[PDB]
């Protein structure tokens, strides 16, 4: 038959949900079935520039999403988009004093 060696495009590992303190470097990573494609990022429902703390690659399958020194102000939901197929995981910058249990 036809080997499908141009990988049907699915969203196999949908982007995770990733949690860190003001400062560190986040790369958030979302694998989709497409060698070699790119996606459009969103941050909050805006196109996610790569400007200053914003860093955008693409794997083989997995995009990747660089925040360097993270801050609260990137946080809350990214989302990876090619074209029908979409991902999204919630970015949490961590970071509350009074977390009720110190």
């Amino acid at each position: 038959g036809i080997d499908p060696f141009t990988i049907e495009p699915a969203w196999e590992r949908h982007l995770q949900d990733v949690t860190l303190k003001e400062g560190q470097t986040c790369t958030m990573t979302c694998q989709f079935s497409v060698p070699n494609v790119k996606s459009e990022w969103f941050r909050n429902g805006r196109v996610l520039k790569p400007q200053g703390r914003v860093k955008t690659e693409v794997e083989h399958k997995v995009h990747k999403l660089t925040i360097a020194d993270v801050r609260a102000e990137d946080q809350g939901q990214y989302t990876c988009k090619h074209e029908d197929l979409e991902t999204s995981a919630e970015l949490r910058i961590e970071k509350g004093e009074l977390r009720s249990g110190c």
